[PDB]
């Protein structure tokens, strides 16, 4: 069965089955420009038992690129556009064929906050200010919603899409937390304005929460209050992510962000993603008691590790970091297999 995905309680319905799900972040599939490539991809995570697929929905540019290299958008002070072409949103338009013709669903955020791939920096370069004015600046949130309305438009009654969501990432340096309460709250009621038939979420990676132990992650330098985001009437469930690598804390400290987190969204009445995460050092040995927490947790709806790694029909590798999981590779058994075989 193929229907539009759904919350039953406080977890997800997925084509009609009411349960927790695994999923896997794969930014780069949306940018592939042989049909073969996403087929392949695609088919190993669904014959893997994964159920929800992360892509990115942008691809933002200041200058257009070398011909044949693929933009989702152009983004100037006399005038931006938005890219419809072969080497435009038609990569994408595959990527939703393939999770429906496999089975799968995918999150979709709408902007980046890091600069990877254009962010916020691309529309600060047109049209000023600074990273943390760009929640307010007119000239960047009225391109920024035309975007939005391009790419929710293709899409809206098809039943691939899990959520939408409304940014990687979002923060705001040494801002009230009232800035993203605002911004969302408004982006997100527009986006239900567009589309009736699908979740949203913000994105956030659950920085900013009274409950936990002090570290830097719980504490309000970024601009983010998860208590008061996940109370918003039009965002659905809630989103975290969690690198201690990143932010200085140890690997068994995940194990109550991810407590905390979860606590947090059931007091709202809805579910929590626990929407990236990954170890640089032994990976198998410092995530699987991460997976095993999440799943055992009241309030949480499922779990996607950053992030797949594959390999195309001409030996190439797909993009990748330090924290690639390869499919088929002996962290896969561990951290794929193993943890859809204790799921069901
Ligand atoms: O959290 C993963 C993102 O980390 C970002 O770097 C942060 C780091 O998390 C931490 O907050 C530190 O205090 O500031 C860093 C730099 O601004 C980026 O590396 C980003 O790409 C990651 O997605
Ligand atoms: C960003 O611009 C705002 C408004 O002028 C300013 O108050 C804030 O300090 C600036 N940020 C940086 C890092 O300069
Ligand atoms: C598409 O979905 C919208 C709700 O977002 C609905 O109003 C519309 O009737 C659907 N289109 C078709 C052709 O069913
Ligand atoms: C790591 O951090 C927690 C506190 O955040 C501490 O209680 C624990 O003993 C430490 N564990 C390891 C294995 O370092
Ligand atoms: C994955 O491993 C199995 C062996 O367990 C093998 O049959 C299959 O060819 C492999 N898939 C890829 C893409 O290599």
């Amino acid at each position: 069965a193929s229907s539009f995905v759904t919350i039953s309680g406080t977890q997800f319905n997925i084509d009609g089955k009411v349960g927790y799900f695994a999923g896997t972040n794969c930014y780069w599939c949306s940018f592939l420009t042989n049909h073969a490539d996403v087929d392949s991809t695609f088919s190993h995570i669904s014959s893997s038992g994964l159920k929800v697929v992360r892509v990115w929905g942008f691809n933002d540019v200041n200058t257009q690129p070398s011909p044949g290299q693929i933009w989702f958008q152009k983004l100037s002070a006399t005038g931006s556009t938005i890219n419809t072409g072969a080497d435009g949103l038609q990569t994408l338009d595959y990527v939703v064929q393939s999770a429906e013709q496999h089975n799968l669903k995918l999150i979709i955020p709408f902007v980046n906050n890091w600069s990877d791939y254009g962010g916020i920096n691309a529309y600060v370069n047109a049209f000023g200010g600074n990273a943390t004015t760009w929640y307010t600046n007119t000239a960047a949130q009225t391109q920024y919603r035309k975007y939005v309305q391009a790419v929710v438009s293709r899409y809206a009654n098809s039943t691939a899409i899990f959520a939408w969501e409304l940014g990687n990432e979002p923060r705001c340096n040494g801002c009230s937390t009232d800035v993203i309460v605002q911004w969302a709250t408004s982006v997100s009621q527009y986006v239900k304005s567009l589309d009736s038939n699908h979740l949203v979420t913000l994105g956030d990676e659950g920085l900013g929460l009274s409950t936990g132990d002090g570290a830097y992650p719980y504490t309000y330098g970024e601009g983010t209050d998860f208590a008061k985001n996940v109370q918003i009437k039009s965002l659905d469930f809630g989103t975290f992510h969690l690198y201690p690598d990143s932010w200085g804390t140890n690997y068994t400290w995940g194990n109550g962000w991810i407590q905390t987190h979860a606590a947090a969204c059931l007091a709202a009445g809805k579910p929590c993603v626990f929407e990236e995460y990954g170890a640089q050092q032994n990976p198998c040995t410092n995530e699987a008691p991460w997976q095993t927490t999440s799943l055992t947790t009241r309030g949480m709806g499922g779990d996607m590790f950053w992030q797949w790694g594959d390999t195309f029909a001409n030996g190439a590798q797909s993009n990748s970091d330090p924290y690639t999981v390869w499919y088929n590779s002996s962290n896969w058994q561990c951290l794929v297999k193993n943890h859809v075989d204790a799921i069901n």
